[PDB]
Protein backbone atom coordinates (compact mmCIF):
# COMPACT_ATOMS: atom_id res chain seq x y z
CA UNK A 1 0.00 0.00 0.00
CA UNK A 2 1.30 3.65 -0.35
CA UNK A 3 -0.17 7.00 1.15
CA UNK A 4 -2.36 5.43 3.81
CA UNK A 5 -3.09 8.39 5.94
CA UNK A 6 -5.61 9.32 8.92
CA UNK A 7 -5.20 12.97 9.06
CA UNK A 8 -7.74 14.97 12.59
CA UNK A 9 -8.30 17.70 11.37
CA UNK A 10 -7.19 19.63 7.76
CA UNK A 11 -4.45 17.72 5.15
CA UNK A 12 -3.32 20.19 2.32
CA UNK A 13 -0.02 20.89 0.12
CA UNK A 14 0.62 24.67 1.17
CA UNK A 15 -1.93 26.40 3.43
CA UNK A 16 -2.12 30.10 4.00
CA UNK A 17 -4.95 29.75 6.50
CA UNK A 18 -5.64 32.28 9.29
CA UNK A 19 -8.23 31.97 11.85
CA UNK A 20 -10.06 34.51 14.13
CA UNK A 21 -9.24 38.05 15.14
CA UNK A 22 -5.72 38.29 13.38
CA UNK A 23 -4.91 41.65 11.19
CA UNK A 24 -3.17 41.06 7.88
CA UNK A 25 -1.24 43.63 6.44
CA UNK A 26 0.30 43.83 2.83
CA UNK A 27 1.06 40.57 2.52
CA UNK A 28 2.95 38.71 -0.21
CA UNK A 29 3.03 35.27 -1.72
CA UNK A 30 4.77 32.81 -4.07
CA UNK A 31 4.87 29.39 -5.49
CA UNK A 32 6.60 27.58 -8.34
CA UNK A 33 5.56 23.69 -8.27
CA UNK A 34 6.62 20.85 -10.84
CA UNK A 35 5.59 17.24 -9.07
CA UNK A 36 5.36 14.54 -10.59
CA UNK A 37 4.58 10.66 -9.27
CA UNK A 38 5.12 7.75 -11.64
CA UNK A 39 3.25 5.18 -10.13
CA UNK A 40 3.95 1.73 -11.36
CA UNK A 41 2.22 -0.48 -8.74
CA UNK A 42 1.43 -4.16 -9.16
CA UNK A 43 2.81 -4.92 -12.53
CA UNK A 44 3.12 -8.50 -13.79
CA UNK A 45 5.55 -10.20 -16.41
CA UNK A 46 4.65 -13.80 -16.03
CA UNK A 47 4.75 -16.87 -19.16
CA UNK A 48 3.04 -19.67 -17.37
CA UNK A 49 1.44 -20.07 -13.86
CA UNK A 50 -0.63 -22.79 -12.81
CA UNK A 51 -2.83 -23.32 -9.73
CA UNK A 52 -3.84 -26.57 -9.32
CA UNK A 53 -6.19 -28.51 -6.65
CA UNK A 54 -6.74 -32.08 -6.93
CA UNK A 55 -8.30 -35.56 -5.35
CA UNK A 56 -8.16 -39.26 -5.80
CA UNK A 57 -9.90 -42.21 -4.05
CA UNK A 58 -9.52 -45.61 -4.68
CA UNK A 59 -10.73 -48.66 -3.58
CA UNK A 60 -10.74 -46.89 -0.39
CA UNK A 61 -13.26 -46.87 2.63
CA UNK A 62 -14.29 -44.10 4.79
CA UNK A 63 -16.74 -43.51 7.72
CA UNK A 64 -18.04 -40.59 9.86
CA UNK A 65 -15.50 -37.64 8.95
CA UNK A 66 -16.36 -33.95 9.81
CA UNK A 67 -14.70 -30.82 8.71
CA UNK A 68 -16.19 -28.08 10.77
CA UNK A 69 -15.10 -24.24 9.65
CA UNK A 70 -13.77 -21.51 11.46
CA UNK A 71 -15.42 -19.59 13.82
CA UNK A 72 -18.57 -21.79 15.50
CA UNK A 73 -20.76 -21.17 18.87
CA UNK A 74 -22.22 -23.16 20.54
CA UNK A 75 -24.81 -23.51 23.78
CA UNK A 76 -24.08 -19.63 24.50
CA UNK A 77 -26.43 -18.02 27.39
CA UNK A 78 -26.90 -14.91 28.71
CA UNK A 79 -29.02 -13.67 31.62
CA UNK A 80 -29.26 -10.18 32.69
CA UNK A 81 -32.26 -9.78 34.82
CA UNK A 82 -33.08 -6.62 36.16
CA UNK A 83 -35.78 -6.35 38.61
CA UNK A 84 -36.51 -3.60 40.81
CA UNK A 85 -39.12 -3.56 43.53
CA UNK A 86 -40.28 -0.48 45.34
CA UNK A 87 -42.20 1.22 48.29
CA UNK A 88 -42.85 4.75 49.45
CA UNK A 89 -39.38 6.15 48.24
CA UNK A 90 -37.96 7.86 45.69
CA UNK A 91 -35.97 7.30 42.49
CA UNK A 92 -34.79 8.36 40.07
CA UNK A 93 -32.56 7.72 36.97
CA UNK A 94 -30.44 9.02 33.80
CA UNK A 95 -28.13 8.17 31.07
CA UNK A 96 -28.31 3.93 31.86
CA UNK A 97 -27.56 1.39 29.35
CA UNK A 98 -27.29 -2.39 29.22
CA UNK A 99 -25.62 -3.75 26.75
CA UNK A 100 -24.90 -7.21 25.11
CA UNK A 101 -22.73 -7.95 21.85
CA UNK A 102 -22.87 -4.36 20.44
CA UNK A 103 -20.81 -4.67 17.18
CA UNK A 104 -19.16 -2.07 15.35
CA UNK A 105 -17.03 -3.08 12.25
CA UNK A 106 -16.56 -6.60 11.06
CA UNK A 107 -14.63 -7.36 7.96
CA UNK A 108 -13.94 -10.64 6.95
CA UNK A 109 -12.23 -11.70 3.56
CA UNK A 110 -11.08 -15.33 2.92
CA UNK A 111 -12.44 -17.01 5.81
CA UNK A 112 -12.48 -20.69 4.40
CA UNK A 113 -11.78 -24.11 5.02
CA UNK A 114 -9.13 -24.52 1.75
CA UNK A 115 -7.76 -21.39 0.06
CA UNK A 116 -5.44 -21.22 -2.84
CA UNK A 117 -4.70 -17.69 -3.35
CA UNK A 118 -2.59 -15.58 -5.64
CA UNK A 119 -1.91 -12.27 -6.26
CA UNK A 120 -3.00 -9.26 -3.72
CA UNK A 121 -5.48 -8.60 -0.66
CA UNK A 122 -5.78 -5.33 1.28
CA UNK A 123 -7.67 -4.51 4.48
CA UNK A 124 -8.13 -0.97 5.85
CA UNK A 125 -9.94 0.26 8.40
CA UNK A 126 -10.29 4.42 9.27
CA UNK A 127 -12.61 5.66 12.01
CA UNK A 128 -13.22 8.04 14.72
CA UNK A 129 -15.30 6.43 17.28
CA UNK A 130 -17.79 7.19 20.43
CA UNK A 131 -19.38 4.74 22.39
CA UNK A 132 -21.28 6.82 25.27
CA UNK A 133 -21.60 10.91 26.11
CA UNK A 134 -24.02 11.64 28.59
CA UNK A 135 -24.13 14.72 31.02
CA UNK B 1 3.83 -0.56 2.77
CA UNK B 2 4.60 2.83 2.14
CA UNK B 3 3.74 6.41 4.17
CA UNK B 4 1.40 5.10 6.48
CA UNK B 5 0.97 7.97 8.50
CA UNK B 6 -1.50 9.19 11.68
CA UNK B 7 -1.48 12.70 11.99
CA UNK B 8 -3.15 13.59 14.71
CA UNK B 9 -4.50 17.39 13.54
CA UNK B 10 -2.96 18.55 10.49
CA UNK B 11 -0.42 17.35 7.68
CA UNK B 12 1.16 19.86 4.86
CA UNK B 13 3.84 20.21 2.74
CA UNK B 14 3.88 23.85 3.76
CA UNK B 15 2.17 25.84 6.20
CA UNK B 16 2.13 29.45 7.07
CA UNK B 17 -0.68 29.38 9.23
CA UNK B 18 -1.36 31.93 11.57
CA UNK B 19 -4.10 31.63 14.26
CA UNK B 20 -5.60 34.15 16.50
CA UNK B 21 -5.21 37.80 17.97
CA UNK B 22 -1.84 37.82 15.99
CA UNK B 23 -1.01 40.59 13.81
CA UNK B 24 1.10 40.56 10.49
CA UNK B 25 2.52 43.25 8.42
CA UNK B 26 4.96 43.56 5.49
CA UNK B 27 5.24 39.50 5.00
CA UNK B 28 6.91 38.58 1.83
CA UNK B 29 7.22 34.41 0.91
CA UNK B 30 8.87 32.53 -1.85
CA UNK B 31 8.74 28.86 -3.18
CA UNK B 32 10.23 26.85 -5.72
CA UNK B 33 9.70 23.15 -5.57
CA UNK B 34 10.50 20.13 -8.17
CA UNK B 35 9.34 17.00 -6.24
CA UNK B 36 9.08 13.67 -8.50
CA UNK B 37 8.60 10.22 -6.59
CA UNK B 38 9.26 6.97 -9.21
CA UNK B 39 7.20 4.31 -6.93
CA UNK B 40 8.01 1.15 -8.60
CA UNK B 41 5.94 -0.79 -6.32
CA UNK B 42 5.46 -4.36 -5.80
CA UNK B 43 6.19 -5.68 -9.71
CA UNK B 44 7.02 -9.10 -10.98
CA UNK B 45 8.87 -11.06 -13.77
CA UNK B 46 8.28 -14.32 -13.50
CA UNK B 47 8.70 -17.20 -15.87
CA UNK B 48 6.66 -20.22 -14.59
CA UNK B 49 4.94 -20.37 -10.93
CA UNK B 50 2.90 -23.22 -9.94
CA UNK B 51 1.15 -23.33 -7.13
CA UNK B 52 -0.58 -26.72 -6.06
CA UNK B 53 -2.48 -28.96 -4.14
CA UNK B 54 -3.06 -33.15 -3.87
CA UNK B 55 -4.56 -35.95 -2.07
CA UNK B 56 -3.66 -39.76 -3.19
CA UNK B 57 -6.10 -42.21 -0.83
CA UNK B 58 -5.75 -45.86 -1.86
CA UNK B 59 -6.92 -49.20 -0.33
CA UNK B 60 -7.29 -47.19 3.13
CA UNK B 61 -9.45 -47.27 5.85
CA UNK B 62 -10.62 -44.48 7.73
CA UNK B 63 -12.87 -43.66 10.63
CA UNK B 64 -14.12 -40.80 13.25
CA UNK B 65 -12.03 -38.07 11.82
CA UNK B 66 -12.36 -34.79 12.86
CA UNK B 67 -10.67 -31.05 12.08
CA UNK B 68 -12.21 -28.54 13.62
CA UNK B 69 -11.28 -24.98 12.26
CA UNK B 70 -10.23 -21.64 14.66
CA UNK B 71 -11.57 -19.89 17.14
CA UNK B 72 -14.32 -22.39 18.67
CA UNK B 73 -16.87 -21.32 21.31
CA UNK B 74 -18.55 -23.51 23.94
CA UNK B 75 -20.81 -23.35 26.74
CA UNK B 76 -19.95 -20.02 27.39
CA UNK B 77 -22.37 -18.23 30.33
CA UNK B 78 -22.99 -15.05 31.68
CA UNK B 79 -25.29 -14.02 34.69
CA UNK B 80 -25.43 -10.37 35.72
CA UNK B 81 -28.70 -9.93 37.91
CA UNK B 82 -29.25 -7.07 38.77
CA UNK B 83 -31.78 -6.63 41.54
CA UNK B 84 -32.73 -3.13 43.77
CA UNK B 85 -35.14 -3.30 46.94
CA UNK B 86 -35.92 -0.15 48.20
CA UNK B 87 -38.81 0.63 51.03
CA UNK B 88 -38.89 4.45 52.39
CA UNK B 89 -35.85 5.41 51.24
CA UNK B 90 -34.00 8.01 48.54
CA UNK B 91 -32.27 6.76 44.92
CA UNK B 92 -30.21 8.56 42.56
CA UNK B 93 -28.21 7.58 39.44
CA UNK B 94 -26.09 8.79 36.44
CA UNK B 95 -24.69 7.72 33.74
CA UNK B 96 -24.47 4.04 35.09
CA UNK B 97 -23.76 0.87 32.37
CA UNK B 98 -22.99 -2.98 32.27
CA UNK B 99 -21.62 -4.04 29.00
CA UNK B 100 -21.23 -7.22 28.01
CA UNK B 101 -19.05 -8.15 24.68
CA UNK B 102 -19.17 -4.78 23.14
CA UNK B 103 -17.02 -5.18 19.97
CA UNK B 104 -15.27 -2.32 18.01
CA UNK B 105 -13.33 -3.41 14.96
CA UNK B 106 -13.14 -7.12 13.57
CA UNK B 107 -10.25 -7.43 10.50
CA UNK B 108 -9.94 -10.81 9.88
CA UNK B 109 -8.60 -12.15 6.62
CA UNK B 110 -7.13 -15.94 5.53
CA UNK B 111 -9.07 -17.48 8.82
CA UNK B 112 -8.56 -20.94 7.22
CA UNK B 113 -8.00 -24.66 8.12
CA UNK B 114 -5.49 -24.99 5.05
CA UNK B 115 -4.23 -21.94 2.97
CA UNK B 116 -1.64 -21.73 -0.03
CA UNK B 117 -0.82 -18.20 -0.66
CA UNK B 118 1.68 -16.51 -3.20
CA UNK B 119 1.67 -12.71 -3.40
CA UNK B 120 1.81 -9.93 -0.69
CA UNK B 121 -1.07 -9.04 2.28
CA UNK B 122 -2.05 -6.06 4.18
CA UNK B 123 -3.86 -5.01 7.14
CA UNK B 124 -4.08 -1.52 8.32
CA UNK B 125 -5.93 0.10 11.56
CA UNK B 126 -6.00 3.89 12.16
CA UNK B 127 -8.70 5.30 14.64
CA UNK B 128 -9.12 7.48 17.55
CA UNK B 129 -11.26 5.65 20.20
CA UNK B 130 -13.14 7.17 23.45
CA UNK B 131 -15.90 4.57 25.30
CA UNK B 132 -17.27 6.64 28.20
CA UNK B 133 -17.48 9.97 28.63
CA UNK B 134 -19.63 11.32 31.02
CA UNK B 135 -19.99 14.70 33.75
CA UNK C 1 7.97 -0.84 5.79
CA UNK C 2 8.80 2.43 5.20
CA UNK C 3 7.61 5.55 7.04
CA UNK C 4 5.54 4.43 9.18
CA UNK C 5 4.95 7.46 11.30
CA UNK C 6 2.38 8.93 14.75
CA UNK C 7 2.42 12.13 14.82
CA UNK C 8 0.75 13.68 17.74
CA UNK C 9 -0.69 16.81 16.39
CA UNK C 10 1.03 18.45 13.34
CA UNK C 11 3.53 16.97 10.43
CA UNK C 12 4.99 18.50 7.43
CA UNK C 13 8.32 19.53 5.58
CA UNK C 14 8.42 23.49 6.19
CA UNK C 15 6.17 25.20 8.72
CA UNK C 16 6.49 28.84 9.68
CA UNK C 17 3.46 28.88 11.63
CA UNK C 18 2.21 31.46 14.19
CA UNK C 19 0.04 31.10 16.97
CA UNK C 20 -1.05 33.61 19.42
CA UNK C 21 -0.94 37.07 20.28
CA UNK C 22 2.51 37.53 18.91
CA UNK C 23 3.58 40.15 16.24
CA UNK C 24 4.84 39.90 12.96
CA UNK C 25 6.75 43.10 10.97
CA UNK C 26 8.82 43.24 7.91
CA UNK C 27 9.46 39.17 7.74
CA UNK C 28 11.36 37.40 4.28
CA UNK C 29 11.23 34.40 3.54
CA UNK C 30 12.68 32.08 0.73
CA UNK C 31 13.06 28.19 -0.19
CA UNK C 32 14.64 26.47 -3.00
CA UNK C 33 13.63 22.75 -3.42
CA UNK C 34 14.83 19.31 -5.42
CA UNK C 35 13.57 16.58 -3.63
CA UNK C 36 13.00 12.86 -5.34
CA UNK C 37 12.62 9.23 -3.99
CA UNK C 38 13.43 6.83 -6.26
CA UNK C 39 11.38 3.44 -4.16
CA UNK C 40 12.33 0.29 -5.89
CA UNK C 41 10.10 -1.88 -3.34
CA UNK C 42 9.13 -5.08 -3.52
CA UNK C 43 10.64 -6.34 -7.07
CA UNK C 44 10.91 -10.05 -8.30
CA UNK C 45 13.14 -11.68 -10.51
CA UNK C 46 12.12 -15.49 -10.53
CA UNK C 47 12.75 -17.94 -12.71
CA UNK C 48 10.36 -21.19 -11.62
CA UNK C 49 9.66 -21.22 -8.04
CA UNK C 50 7.28 -24.28 -7.54
CA UNK C 51 4.90 -24.05 -4.25
CA UNK C 52 3.38 -27.74 -3.44
CA UNK C 53 1.64 -29.84 -0.54
CA UNK C 54 0.64 -33.56 -1.27
CA UNK C 55 -0.54 -36.47 1.09
CA UNK C 56 -0.40 -40.01 0.43
CA UNK C 57 -2.10 -42.37 2.18
CA UNK C 58 -1.93 -46.12 0.96
CA UNK C 59 -2.89 -49.87 2.55
CA UNK C 60 -3.71 -47.80 6.37
CA UNK C 61 -5.98 -47.72 9.37
CA UNK C 62 -6.44 -44.47 10.58
CA UNK C 63 -8.97 -44.12 13.55
CA UNK C 64 -10.56 -41.44 15.96
CA UNK C 65 -8.40 -38.61 14.92
CA UNK C 66 -8.71 -34.80 16.09
CA UNK C 67 -7.11 -31.61 14.94
CA UNK C 68 -8.05 -28.85 16.76
CA UNK C 69 -7.37 -24.83 15.22
CA UNK C 70 -6.29 -22.63 17.47
CA UNK C 71 -8.23 -20.41 20.07
CA UNK C 72 -10.75 -22.62 21.32
CA UNK C 73 -12.57 -21.64 24.57
CA UNK C 74 -14.86 -24.00 26.27
CA UNK C 75 -16.79 -24.00 29.59
CA UNK C 76 -16.24 -20.47 30.63
CA UNK C 77 -18.39 -18.55 33.25
CA UNK C 78 -19.10 -15.40 34.06
CA UNK C 79 -20.75 -14.15 37.55
CA UNK C 80 -21.25 -10.37 38.15
CA UNK C 81 -24.61 -9.98 40.55
CA UNK C 82 -25.28 -6.68 41.69
CA UNK C 83 -27.75 -6.99 44.59
CA UNK C 84 -29.00 -3.54 46.68
CA UNK C 85 -31.11 -3.35 49.35
CA UNK C 86 -32.07 -0.21 51.33
CA UNK C 87 -34.29 1.00 54.02
CA UNK C 88 -34.67 4.44 55.26
CA UNK C 89 -31.92 6.04 53.66
CA UNK C 90 -30.05 7.94 51.06
CA UNK C 91 -28.39 7.04 47.92
CA UNK C 92 -26.48 8.51 44.75
CA UNK C 93 -24.30 7.31 42.22
CA UNK C 94 -22.36 8.46 39.46
CA UNK C 95 -20.10 7.37 36.34
CA UNK C 96 -20.51 3.96 37.55
CA UNK C 97 -19.56 1.12 35.52
CA UNK C 98 -19.36 -2.99 34.85
CA UNK C 99 -17.73 -4.09 31.71
CA UNK C 100 -17.14 -7.75 30.66
CA UNK C 101 -15.05 -8.52 27.89
CA UNK C 102 -15.06 -5.18 25.76
CA UNK C 103 -12.71 -5.21 22.79
CA UNK C 104 -11.41 -2.82 21.08
CA UNK C 105 -9.54 -4.03 18.16
CA UNK C 106 -9.02 -7.41 17.07
CA UNK C 107 -6.77 -7.93 13.64
CA UNK C 108 -6.24 -11.62 12.19
CA UNK C 109 -4.64 -12.86 9.59
CA UNK C 110 -2.97 -16.42 8.32
CA UNK C 111 -4.55 -17.97 11.72
CA UNK C 112 -5.04 -21.52 9.98
CA UNK C 113 -4.03 -24.73 10.68
CA UNK C 114 -1.99 -25.85 7.97
CA UNK C 115 -0.51 -22.37 5.62
CA UNK C 116 2.70 -22.56 2.66
CA UNK C 117 3.27 -18.56 2.38
CA UNK C 118 5.19 -16.47 -0.25
CA UNK C 119 5.39 -13.06 -0.37
CA UNK C 120 4.84 -10.08 2.13
CA UNK C 121 2.56 -9.29 4.98
CA UNK C 122 2.14 -6.45 6.78
CA UNK C 123 -0.07 -5.26 10.23
CA UNK C 124 -0.48 -1.64 11.13
CA UNK C 125 -2.14 -0.38 13.95
CA UNK C 126 -1.94 3.12 15.07
CA UNK C 127 -4.89 4.98 16.94
CA UNK C 128 -5.61 7.30 20.29
CA UNK C 129 -7.22 5.48 23.31
CA UNK C 130 -9.07 6.47 26.16
CA UNK C 131 -11.66 4.40 28.16
CA UNK C 132 -13.41 6.40 30.76
CA UNK C 133 -13.50 10.37 31.28
CA UNK C 134 -16.06 11.12 33.89
CA UNK C 135 -16.09 14.45 36.29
Amino acid sequence: SIDVKYIGVKSAYVSYDVQKRTIYLNITNTLNITNNNYYSVEVENITAQVQFSKTVIGKARLNNITIIGPLDMKQIDYTVPTVIAEEMSYMYDFCTLISIKVHNIVLMMQVTVTTTYFGHSEQISQERYQYVDCG
